[PDB]
C-alpha cells in the first residue's frame, strides 16, 4: 500500500510519515557506506523511533550492500532493537556493530555475501533473474563446503551451492529482492527525477530502486531539495522519477556524518590546489609493488597512507589508484578530492571480479601454514568482508600488509635500523584460522602473486609454503621472526634484508619499475 | 607598500594581516548591499578591530556605492569609531546608522551621489576621466542651486557643479579615487582570477577593482575558497587576477547575515518549484498602474509586496521587474530566486538613467504642494537616497506609494469601505520640504506621469500641483482628507471612489491593460 | 514602427522582413569585430541586397565601434553603395576598405574616435549623458587643434572640443546614439533573453542593445537558435530580453567567417592540451620588454607572434596578454583557446585608459623626428586607429615595432648576423607627420618609456629626440641606418650591438626579470 500520486508529482511526506508504509516481516535495504556517505539517516531515524515507540513494525529482514556507520551506534545500529531485526544479510558487518552484536550472540539469522556479490546479486533480483553464478568466494567462508556465509549457528537456510561450468568450479548465489528501500539523492524534480550534484559517490542507488519497485515494493528517497519538473540536465539524472514513491526532504542532509556545511571540492566541482613510523615503513615497502601504469586498490589499514608517500616520492601520477564503492584517483587534502572519475559501485566490482586489478593492498588480522588469511572475524567479534573477498579473489598482485605481532607492537626506526621498543603480546602468524577469508590454495591455483609484508619481514606464497624474502636491518631472524610465529616458513635461498632507503627518514628517490 | 607575488601567485593573508597595509588617510571604498549581500564582513571586523585596539589607522575617507548593513551596528557601523573616519560619500546612508549619526553631528565630511551617478564616477575614476556629466539630480538636494549634495552644515568643498551642454542643464559631479578596496568573490585561483557562483548579485566589484588598481592602490578581496590556477570557466570569471593584490579566506563565507548554509535557488543553479492589510490595499492601487510589457521597479516600502499581488492576481508573468543592483526578475520564495538575468549594477543604471523603467513604485517620508517628495532625511535623520534619484528622475511613469498620516495610523477594512480607527499623529503632505529628493517640477518639465497612492486618497501632479483625483469609500473628503494636509489640493472634477474591488477581501479579477 | 510582442513572445522574422523596418537616414550600429566575431551577417547581407534591389533605405549614418570584415569585401563592405550611406563614424576603418574608400574619396562624412572612447560613449547615450570627458587624444589627429577625428575635406561639423578640468586639458566627446542595432548571440529563450557561450567574445553587445533601446530604436538580434522560457542560467544571460525588438534565426550561424561548425576550445567550455626570420627577430627584442607578473597588449603586425616566442622560452605563463575586445590570456594552436576570462569591451577600455598595461607592442606606419607615430592614414588611405590610441595614450611602456625601410625589403639572419639582402625603397623614418596618431610630446609629459624597434636598430624617445640604443651585428651604421633615415638621432654614448642569442637559431636561454 503506497501512497497515490497527484498529478504525476511524487509524494512528499515527513520521514515519521514515511516508515509508518513499512509493514511487519518486510525484507528492507538500505543504501550507504561509511561514515554517513549517502545514508539516508532521518529514514533509518524515524524508523528507530517508531519502533522505541510502539514496538511495530516486527520481524524486518535487512540488506545492506555496504557498511554503513561509525563503528558505533551510528548506521543502521539503531535498527538493532530486539524484535525489529530478525534476518540479516549485508556485505561489511563492523561497521555497524550492534547488529553484529545481535548476530554473535545467535539472535537474528545472519549471512556474509561478498559486497561485490552482493551488489550484483540485487541487480540480478531487479531483472527477475533467480541468482548469479561467480567463482568469487571458492575456497573460503563463503563456500558451501565451509561455512555458506553463514555467520553464527542459528543461520541454518542454503543461499549458495557449488556449481560447475566449463570445467570450472562457481558458486551460485541467490537473489534475494528487497520489499523497502531507503535510497537518497541531492536533488529530484516534482516528479522523482533525481540528480547526485553534491554526494560523494553513486554506490547502487539504481539498481535498488529497480529492485525493490520491480518485487512491487515502495522505494522511499531522501533529499535535500525539489526543483521544477523537466528542469535538471537529463544525462545527471541517475533515478528516474517512476522508480520513486516517496520522497522525504531534508534540507540540512550533509555530504558526511558531522555536520559540515557542502564541501565543492568533495562533490567534483573544483579542482584543489610525514614521520618515519611504522605505517610509513609497511607503506614504502608496499610502494615497491607498484609499476607504471598499474591500476591499484588500498584497502583500510597500516598501508593506506600509500598514496601520500607515493605524492612524497614524485611518482603518484604515475599509477591509478580506484576504490570499490566507485570512485577513481583523487587525493587526501572523510572523502577524497580531484577525483578522475566516479562509477556505480555494481560496475567496479564487474571491473574487479574479472582481474581488473593488477595490485591491491590489503589488511590482515591472521595468516596461517597455509597462506590463508582471515579477516571477517577477530577475537569473537563479527567484522564482516566488505570488499575483500572480491578483490583478493583475482587480482594479479596481493599485497596482504600488516605487523608481525598483535596487541600493541611499538617500533622504532633509528639509526638505518628497525628497534622493537616493545614486542606485541599476540602472534599473528599461526598454524590454522578457525575461518578463512583468502584461500592461499586457491590464489596459487589462480597463478597469482601473493605478498605479506610486515615491519620486519616480507614473505611470498609458493607451492611449498610461505617463503621468507626479507628481513629488516636490527632484527634477528630466530627471536624476532621465527619465534614469534606458529610455523616455519620456508627461508629463501635469495633472503637478502630490507632496502637500506626504507628506514632513511629522506627521500628514497624512488623510481617505479617501467609498464 | 604592497606583499609581492611568489611565482605569479597572490598573497593569501588573514584578514587581520591584510588591514594592516591601510595607512592613515586612505580612501576606503566597500562593497556590498543590504543584509551582507557581497560584504567583505572579516575585512571591515579586522579594521574596526584594529582602530578599537590600536586608535590605528587614522583619518580614513570612505567611499559606499550601496547601503551595507542591517539599519544597525553591522555594515559599515563598526567603522564610526571617533578618529576612524573623516570624510565619507555613499549612496545610501540610513542602512549603516552609526555612520549617518556622526555625519548628523557635523563630526565627518559627508556627502550623497545619487547611487548610479556614484558607481559611474568610479568607472570614470578607473578610466582616468575627472567626472561625468548627468541631468540625474537636477532640481534635488543634489543640484548645486540648492545643498550640492552635502549633508550637513561643515561640508563646504563643492563636488558637484552646474554646467550647459547642448543648450541644456547637466550637473558634472567629480570623480574620486579610492586607495583601498575590501571586495568579495565566491572563488578564485591561484593567481586571484574570480568567479561569483555563490554570490546574490556582482554589484560593481569589477569596477570598484579597476578604479583602486589604477590609481596605484590595493584591492583586498574575501573569497569562500580557492582552486587550481586556470581551472574556472573562463567565461564565469568576473574579476581578472591581476586586479587582486591580497586575498582573505573566509570557509564559512555566507549568501547573507544570519549565517546559513549555501542556498543553490539563491545562486541561481536550480529552479524553484494575504490578509487584506493596509500593506496589501495600497499594492492593489499600485498594480492598476502597470501595464502588459512594462518594464518596472519596486523600491522597499509599504508597497514592496506588489509582486505578491500580481501573483495572487494572475498576472506576474506579464511584466517584468528590475532591481537596481543588478537582479532581474524572480520571485520571493532573503534574497530572490528563479530570476532571470543578473547585470552588473552600473549597467543597471545606465539603463535607468536614459529612461529605460516604464514604471516606478518608491516610498515618500513627505510630500510637498508643488508635488516635491522627500525621503533622504527625514525626523533630523539622514538616510541617503539609495537609488531613489536613479529611478525617479526619468522613469516615464513615478508611483509615489505611502500613508497620509504617520504615528500610530490604524486602519481596518470592512464591507467594501475604508474606517480610520485611530488616526496618524503627524501630517505627510506638507507645505514646504526642508531638502528636495525629487522635484515635481523637473518631472513635469521631462513629461514624467506622477501619482501619489495612499490608503485613502490618490493624487496626479499638474502644472498647479497635486490634484485629487480619487477617494477612498468610507472617508470624508473635507475631515479626513483636507484637513489631515498642510496645503489645499485641487479637487478634480472627475473624482471618483476608488475601486471598490480594494476593498474586498477576494481576487480582484484584475487584468493588465496594453498601451 | 515595430511588431509587436504576442503574450510576450519576442517577434522572430526572417533578415529580408526585419530590414525592412530600417527607415531612411536612420543611425545604424553594427556590432562585431574583425573576421566574423560576433557578426550579425544575415542582417548585413539583408540590407545590402535590399538597397542593391529596391534604392532604399538612402543615407544612413553608420556607427561602428570595432571593425568589421575581411579587410576586403566583408564586413560592412557590402553597404558601401553609394547613397546608402551618407555619414559614418567608425573606431577601426580598414577592416572594411569598401566604406574606408567612399571616405577617401568625399563621398560620406567620416569621423574616427578611438575605439575604446566610442564604446564610452555610446554607454554615454544609453544614460543620456551628451557625451564624455577623456584625455585620451590630446596631441593626436583627434584632438581639434588638429583635425578633430575628421578623415577628409566634406567632413565639417565638430563632435570633439577642448575643455579643461582641474588645470588639465581634456577632450569632451560628443555622445552619438543609434536608431538601429544588428547584434548578435548564440542563443536566446522565447522572450529575447541571450547567452553568448558559442561566441568568440562579448564586445559591446548590451552596450549597443540599451544606447539604441533608450533612443526609442529598435535592436535587431541574430541567434543560432531559440529555446524555452526561462530555461537559461540567470547568470550565463548578458541581454535581458526586454531590449530585443526583432530575433532573426540563423540555424547556420558560425563562429567566425569560413563555415567551420563550433569549436567548443573557442567557446571555453575545453581546456587544448619556429623559423629564424625577420618577425621572429623583431618579436625576440620585443620580449626582452616583458617583465614577470607584467599585464601586455600586443597588436597585429610584426611583433604579433611574441607569444609563441614566449612559450619556446619557457616563459608564457610568467605574465599576461590582454586583448582589447575583452579576451584575457589564452594561446594560438581564427581565434584563441584556453583563455582565463573574458570581459566586455567597454570594461577592458577603462582598464587600459587608466594606465592599466604595463606594457604594449603596436605596429608602425611612419615615425617622425619628434617620436610622433602615424598609422590611421598611410598613402592616402584610410587605415583608422582602431586601439591604438587608446594603448598608446597611457601605457606605461610603449614598444613600436616595424622595419627600418618598407617596399620588398629582404633580409635574413644567417650567421649569427643580420644581412641586407635588397633593401626597402621607402623611407619610414620621416622628418614630419602629415598627420599624428601618437605624440612624443604627450608621451613624455606622461612619463612614459618609448621603444622602437627595427630588425636592425632601436630607439628610445627622449626630451632631445630619438636616441638609437642598439644597432644589429651586420649593419652599417651610416649606410644601413643613418642613410636610410630622413633626419638624425642622437647616437647613444651606451650604444651597444643587438644582443648575440637574437640571432642565432636555437633557444636563447632567455629568463624573465622579476616583477
Amino acid at each position: 500500500v503506497k501512497p497515490p500520486r497527484i498529478n504525476g508529482r511524487v509524494p512528499v511526506l515527513s520521514a515519521q510519515e514515511a516508515v509508518n508504509y513499512i509493514p511487519d516481516e518486510a525484507t528492507l535495504c538500505v543504501l550507504g557506506a561509511g561514515g554517513g556517505i549517502l545514508e539516508a539517516t532521518t529514514l533509518i531515524t524515524a524508523l528507530a523511533d517508531k519502533y522505541k515507540q510502539t514496538q511495530t513494525p516486527r520481524n524486518l529482514s535487512i540488506i545492506s550492500p555496504t557498511g554503513l556507520g561509525d563503528r558505533a551506534d551510528r548506521g543502521i545500529s539503531p535498527l538493532a532493537q530486539e524484535g525489529l531485526v530478525k534476518w540479516a544479510l549485508c556485505g561489511h558487518w563492523g561497521q555497524s556493530p550492534r547488529i553484529s552484536d545481535l548476530a554473535e550472540q545467535n539472535k537474528i539469522i545472519a549471512y556474509n555475501y561478498p559486497q561485490g556479490v552482493l551488489t550484483q546479486t540485487l541487480r540480478a533480483a531487479a531483472a527477475h533473474q533467480p541468482g548469479i553464478i561467480s567463482d568469487i568466494g571458492i575456497g573460503t567462508f563463503v563456500d558451501p563446503r565451509q561455512q555458506g556465509g553463514k555467520l553464527n549457528e542459528v543461520t541454518k537456510e542454503d543461499l549458495i551451492k557449488l556449481v560447475e561450468f566449463d570445467n570450472k568450479e562457481y558458486l551460485y548465489y541467490k537473489a534475494i529482492a528487497p520489499d523497502i528501500a531507503f535510497i537518497r539523492a541531492t536533488t529530484c524534480d516534482s516528479e522523482g527525477y533525481a540528480t547526485f550534484e553534491d554526494e560523494v559517490m553513486y554506490l547502487d542507488a539504481l539498481v535498488i530502486a529497480q529492485a525493490v519497485h520491480n518485487n512491487g515494493g515502495i522505494v522511499m528517497m531522501q533529499v535535500q531539495k525539489m526543483v521544477k519538473k523537466a528542469t535538471l540536465h537529463p544525462k545527471s539524472v541517475r533515478i528516474p522519477g517512476y522508480l520513486v514513491d516517496i520522497v522525504v526532504v531534508d534540507p540540512d542532509q550533509s555530504q558526511l556524518y558531522g555536520g559540515a556545511p557542502v564541501n565543492r571540492f568533495i562533490s567534483g566541482d573544483f579542482t584543489l590546489d610525514l614521520p618515519l613510523n611504522q605505517r610509513k615503513l609497511v607503506a614504502r615497502r608496499a610502494l615497491f609493488e607498484m609499476r607504471k601504469g598499474a591500476v591499484g586498490n588500498v584497502g583500510v589499514g597500516i598501508a593506506d597512507g600509500i598514496g601520500l608517500v607515493a605524492r612524497e616520492e614524485g611518482c603518484a601520477d604515475d599509477f591509478i589508484l580506484t576504490v570499490e564503492t566507485g570512485p577513481i584517483g583523487g587525493i587526501t587534502s572523510g572523502a577524497n578530492v580531484n577525483t578522475r572519475a566516479i562509477l556505480d559501485m555494481t560496475s567496479q566490482f564487474d571491473f574487479y571480479h574479472g582481474g581488473g586489478l593488477d595490485v591491491c593492498y590489503l589488511s590482515f588480522a591472521e595468516v596461517d601454514q597455509h597462506g590463508n588469511v582471515g579477516v571477517h572475524k577477530f577475537n569473537g567479534k563479527i567484522m564482516g568482508t566488505g570488499g575483500f573477498i572480491d578483490i583478493s579473489a583475482t587480482s594479479k598482485k596481493i599485497i596482504f600488509c600488516g605487523t608481525l605481532t598483535a596487541g600493541s607492537l611499538k617500533t622504532e626506526i633509528a639509526d638505518g635500523k628497525l628497534n622493537i621498543v616493545q614486542e606485541g603480546r599476540v602472534k599473528k602468524f599461526i598454524r590454522e584460522l578457525p575461518e578463512i577469508t583468502f584461500s592461499g590454495k586457491i590464489a596459487l591455483e589462480r597463478g597469482l602473486d601473493v605478498r605479506y609484508i610486515t615491519e620486519r619481514a616480507v614473505f611470498t606464497l609458493k607451492e611449498d609454503g610461505l617463503h621468507l624474502i626479507e628481513i629488516a636491518p636490527g632484527v634477528d631472524l630466530q627471536k624476532d621472526i621465527l619465534d614469534k610465529m606458529d610455523f616455519t616458513p620456508v627461508i629463501s635461498p635469495e633472503l637478502k634484508l630490507m632496502d637500506e632507503r626504507l628506514f632513511i627518514d629522506a627521500a628514497m628517490g624512488f623510481v617505479l619499475p617501467e609498464a
